């Protein structure tokens, strides 16, 4: 009859339909772990806070659902706090659940306390909030869930004083709310949508471009619908891409990086309908190196800000990106008298190719493995069965070349953080959810940025997650080595040289299977092994510094 | 060619449509002075920075446009900060401009600055930014007012260091932005707008409620098309009463506030249809009084916090409120016959008006003029030309007994803030937007809350505005007196006292017309002469004390 | 035997020896203000939460002791910030205490709640905190009473929810804390005070910089001993100056402003040693044109961040100023072999008569009165008995020129804030602890400052406080017109004229005495007749704009 509050919060919990949570043991929020214990909820315990924060992020990003990490009181929560920063930018929907010091026993420089944790997370979060009474913790973690995933989606702090989680109430006295929030988003008003529907009708060049807001919402059949009708070619940022794996190849324009030739060669777009997508840092910012500013463009984000924030834009509308793309969708089935644009679908992958050929043509493995031909065996193994983590930072530069042509599951990179190490997190919460959906999970990261949270061998282990865990080692950290030589000079480089360690043979001592290659046809065979086995895998690959990609330059 | 950085304010301003500033002179925020000086934009300079914030919101809830306030660095912005949390709690799209201490010179414990004013705002705004390049202004300025007029609408900071107004720049390195945001709102799903309209075509007892939101967008056509169809009566909170003025008598409820007595009389509605109007003060919070528990709920808000806050709701929209209405406005004219609801509006109506007239039984001016009696007064006097603006805790509490039954053009009262004091500078700017509207403006407040403001009388002759001041005199803070006496007891008075004091005296001395009124007779000329004249005006009304509003029990 | 959580505080305060509160009543505080009535603790009620946070800073001031303000949920504590900042930047001692929203019904939307007040008051205080339990409140009343007491003395923000307030506990368990905390301040270590007292004992022309910190520990004897045994001539700014008044006439070099024309006569200081006087506004900054570039500068400061900040340093020691100055005269007491210095004594009053004897012969009232002519009026009235508050611009840095020669009880001018219309409050407190040592309050304020506050003379009427309120009449906001003026130019005044209101007559509508004055001889009568007198008293003085004062242009 009477029940802790951290029963209150898996309630809750099951009844907004979260079925894994993300976390480390602390004793501040043992409720909560004794109380998923009870309803067979798993609880995926990390070896780092932050690794369990960024493994809430890819759930949420991999699923297309609420991620939900749980760390304790202090050290708990300030290690996850890298994870909150990447998907505030990222605008991820996750629950950060946290303990903290009792409410009773304030200010009494006890363990684990004396650390303001919501005025920390209040810059980087959607909502930040201290629980204060036992009997508010199903209300405010449905207001907080329903926070987190209205658009645009972003993070959540609850805290959860270890006071408020211990405390026992009468069960029947407190109601356990529903989800009680629509599915489908607001779409613009009729006159907005006939506006740009008209503009993208005289369109010589028009061009779609996805943001992340598109991914969170995924309306697929939707998007087919509306492309088939129109047949305007789709660009997408990294986390729009997987969005494109639906549509057919004709339409595909791939990653908004190679609409950058696009000036030189004549065909700088017409019109461009940015759908989530943001200016800013995958956009090209307001350079018009990208997004033209000759172009008239018809911006659609729940947020006002972001309407027209670098450039001139000719139509903003605040809406729901799933509701708009619905909308569009909707009003062009009955429509039927679209231009054909055949041409203009041809161009925009000819000059895709154009790209892709002339970096093929410059690379070689004729001493080391070059970045480019470890990015290509990778590649063809890329589908829709298959999720890909990027981190690193000449690793993600030049694996983005190869990923526009093919069409992943899912692909995680960095946003605007851009923030090193948080991909291994990121990789293991996005399996989980690829177990469900029967994907595989591949993360293609750094020697450096593997370091970061390379302990996560041993979750991958005792969990038995069958991630593959791709080192792109160059023996450095690499970017940052060749803004050394070539901002500064050729024998300025200190600190960024990272010439020692096997880590396959750190892999292995966690318990997971090693795999070392040096050449395209060993990388090729270990990858294929790895593919093969339901175990987690590390490819510590040998592979060239020297070559630079094209998106390093710009 | 060279302009400061206070005439990019200025330009971008003019080109997003403002017209006028409320504001108090500062060295730091010169260069805004002297750019309106040039363009002939009138800056509303008050007697204090409180007066001049609450200005800028009310112009901009009278007007249903952007308030600009604009304000000095150090105390000019700390003397702001009551107007912000009111802004703030309001949901009024207010932009304030404000100085700071110079880039330069930073940490030199110079004059006016020092302090971290964005940190100070954070909380309880939208959006707190400090400028950090004179190149910045106009994009940044665009981008608050687009922040501010989203919804939900509330305030914005814009701090605008010394340094970065005086420097100079070339006109032509810098372009103006248009203001490009859709001033149609994000509209429903038509699957979530066919559900609600189902379930109100199926309930018995239906019922609209308004909130801020609904006031903002001002869709009063759309709003008349979707109600004279349904034949559903509709209620609003104090904000959104003046929503109502333009609807037919019969589907008119008037304040959230009297479904009170619907339980008692079995007519507790049987469904409710929230647009803008959120679980809190307004509506009962969660306890089911005015917004009953067994009553299906659609709840319709930008913010997915406010869906079911306190209170379970059968189906949760975030959208725009005006999108929203003339979504519903849309639906329900080229939809099916609804049915009549003749003899539930006449219920509606009956129960309404058996309040009014059992607080008319029970109020008597013998001895002393009633507060409610003096309510009367100005009611007579109310209609689509007037706008209402309320202060004074007991003195609103009396004056929503008589709002009800007429239709004001505007309805001005305390927020989830109330904070007394804040009605004089609110009435000073809705006069502004009433005098370009044909309106005139009516503050109906307390003898303890107008002492706040009370050198705004000055304003008000300097500028030549004719508003009238309606003091209800108890000689005393009355409520909270009433609080002592009824919570504590009798002999339990302390610091609630005000016996002291000729505020109609005061005014005089500021120029304006001072009346002192004690009974109906007198009070009657004394509004009848003050309306009359094209002057500023303030009526000292002695009022009995004793008397317990309604509102006031519950 | 059960006890109010707001009797909890007030028995604190009582242990802690407060006599004093100034608020303004709020239902969420009234526990406070009952238990209060109970103790027979008098609360100064206000017209305006703003003018009873300065009035605690008056106090605090004025009385060299701890202020106390009370303020509610809500506005009440938005109306307290300015208050606040001010103390801050002051270095006030003042305990904050304010009413929030109960801690049950967190997140309803309620009455006065809705808004983070310590994280509003987190940047302008020593400690800004909330109370999470009623047995909490002694302890943490306490912590917040050392805390602002301690150097460098600061505001304080204590939160008490009125679920706190309410709640009821027994009073047997609670135990309520002494105040355990020295009043002496730690003192310098030997080495250093030595290194300081050789660098004096050699120096040529050697000066003593007194700040805020020397007012609020006031150790006046010890000064006296320590200036007695070295002969050194000591300066003092605005929070400083009081401290002068005990010294003898030789000694003392009055404000540091008149330092400034030491450079030209070759008399710039050889040392100086700065007691808690910080490098910024009211000595000169960076720039040496107050402390010399070339000079020595010892300084004692609580802050190690003010030790140089702005300049180089020879010694920099931390620790209390009172402390400091008690160690110095204990250390020259036994000494006795210090250099004469008389004529280095001379020549700094020389000087100082030097700059006060050009204005004067600069000054005439030929047509309207001179701002110079109304300032020696005032100064023929100061002394030890007589605390003088000072607000406006040009009314202020004007009164500066004839302060320096009197020896005023109490000087509290504006800080580093420089917030027009502090000084009403201020001057409302100041007077509250001028009663208990038997001195009388004078404020000299501008037309456009008493604006701010101008309700209180409604305060002043019904507690009885005889303070006298000088209204110096240029019929505009001053300094501001006179930037206008200069900076931009003659024809480019707006928003800056104050051509309208009877300040007078306003104060005679509150019951206080008003004066109108516009002559030497009218003012000097109507000045005099309100000192004879027990009453509040209003002296509006016409006075001319032009003018121009030499602490402007500088
Ligand atoms: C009472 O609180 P407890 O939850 O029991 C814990 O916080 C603790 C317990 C006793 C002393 C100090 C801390 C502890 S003790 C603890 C286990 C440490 O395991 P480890 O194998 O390192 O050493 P040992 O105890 O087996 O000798 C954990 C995970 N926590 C929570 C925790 C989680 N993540 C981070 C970053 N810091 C933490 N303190
Ligand atoms: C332009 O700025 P840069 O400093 O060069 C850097 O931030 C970056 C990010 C994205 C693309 C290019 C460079 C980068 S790139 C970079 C090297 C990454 O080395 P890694 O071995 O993982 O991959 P690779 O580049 O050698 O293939 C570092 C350390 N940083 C700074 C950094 C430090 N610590 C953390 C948590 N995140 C970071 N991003
Ligand atoms: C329940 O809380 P209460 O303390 O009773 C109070 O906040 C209130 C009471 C009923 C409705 C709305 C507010 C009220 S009502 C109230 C008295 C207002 O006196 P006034 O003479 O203006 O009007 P009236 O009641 O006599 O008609 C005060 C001082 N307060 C606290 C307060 C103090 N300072 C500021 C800036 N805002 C405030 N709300
Ligand atoms: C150099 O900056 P300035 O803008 O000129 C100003 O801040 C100032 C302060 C100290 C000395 C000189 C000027 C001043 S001086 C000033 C005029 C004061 O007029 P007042 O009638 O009171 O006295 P006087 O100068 O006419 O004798 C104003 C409005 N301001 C800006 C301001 C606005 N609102 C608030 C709450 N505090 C402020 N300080
Ligand atoms: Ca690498
Ligand atoms: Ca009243
Ligand atoms: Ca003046």
């Amino acid at each position: 009859a009477m029940i802790t509050g951290g029963e209150l919060v898996v309630r809750t919990l099951i009844k907004a339909g979260v079925e894994h949570l993300f976390g480390l043991h602390g004793s501040h929020i043992d409720t909560i772990f004794q109380a998923c214990l009870d309803h067979d909820v798993p609880i995926i315990d990390t070896r780092h806070e932050a690794a369990a924060g960024h493994a809430a992020e890819g759930y949420a990003r991999a699923g297309a659902k609420l991620g939900v990490a749980l760390v304790t009181a202090g050290g708990g929560f300030t290690n996850a706090v890298t994870p909150i920063a990447n998907a505030w930018l990222d605008r991820t929907p996750v629950l950060f659940l946290t303990g903290s010091g009792a409410l009773r026993d304030d200010e009494t420089n006890t363990l684990q306390a004396g650390i303001d944790q919501v005025a920390m997370a209040a810059p980087i979060t959607k909502w930040a909030h201290r629980v204060m009474a036992t009997e508010h913790i199903p209300r405010l973690v449905m207001q907080a869930i329903r926070a987190a995933l209205s658009a645009p989606r972003g993070p959540v702090l609850l805290d959860l004083p270890w006071d408020i989680l211990m405390n026992q109430i009468d069960e029947d006295s407190v109601i356990i709310p529903d989800l009680v929030l629509s599915a489908h988003g607001a779409r613009p008003d009729p006159a907005d949508l006939d506006q740009a529907l008209a503009l993208l009708r005289k369109a010589e060049r028009p061009v779609i471009v996805l943001g992340s807001e598109a991914s969170r919402t995924a309306r697929k059949t939707a998007l087919s619908a509306f492309v088939a009708a129109t047949g305007v070619p789709v660009f997408a940022d990294y986390e729009g891409l997987s969005m494109l794996s639906g549509l057919p190849d004709a339409m595909r324009g791939g990653l908004v990086q190679n609409l950058y030739s696009f000036a030189k060669a004549d065909a700088a777009p017409d019109l461009v309908l940015m759908l989530g997508a943001r200016f800013g840092l995958n956009t090209g910012h307001g350079s018009g190196q990208l997004i033209p500013h000759s172009a008239q463009v018809i911006q659609v984000d729940p947020d006002a800000c972001e309407l027209g924030r670098l450039q001139g834009i000719a139509l903003g509308i605040v809406a729901d990106v799933g509701g708009t793309i619905e909308a569009l969708a909707q009003a062009t089935a009955q429509d039927a008298a679209w231009p054909d644009r055949g041409d203009w679908c041809a161009k925009v992958t000819d000059l895709a190719q154009e790209r892709y050929a002339s970096i093929a043509a410059k690379s070689s493995s004729e001493h080391a493995l070059h970045p480019f031909h470890a990015s290509q065996v990778i590649a063809k193994h890329v589908d829709a069965g298959v999720t890909v983590v990027a981190d690193g930072a000449l690793t993600y530069l030049w694996l983005s070349e190869v990923m526009s042509r093919v069409k992943p599951g899912g692909f995680l990179c960095h946003g605007y953080l851009g923030s090193m190490g948080v991909g291994f997190g990121t990789a293991l919460g996005a399996q989980v959810a690829d177990l469900e959906a029967g994907r595989r999970t591949i993360l293609v990261t750094g020697d450096g940025s593997v370091g970061y949270s390379i302990g996560e061998f041993d979750t991958l282990v005792r969990k038995q997650l069958p991630l593959i865990v791709i080192i792109m080692n160059n023996q450095s950290w690499g970017a940052t080595l060749h803004f050394q030589q070539l901002a500064v000079g050729p024998n300025r480089v200190t600190g960024t040289r990272l010439e020692n360690g096997s880590y396959h043979g750190v892999a292995a001592a966690f318990g997971a299977d090693g795999y070392h290659v040096d050449s395209v046809e060993s990388f090729s065979a270990a990858l294929a092994q790895a593919l093969a086995h339901n175990r987690p895998a590390c490819i510590n690959v040998a592979v060239a510094l020297d070559p630079i990609p094209p998106e390093e330059l710009i």
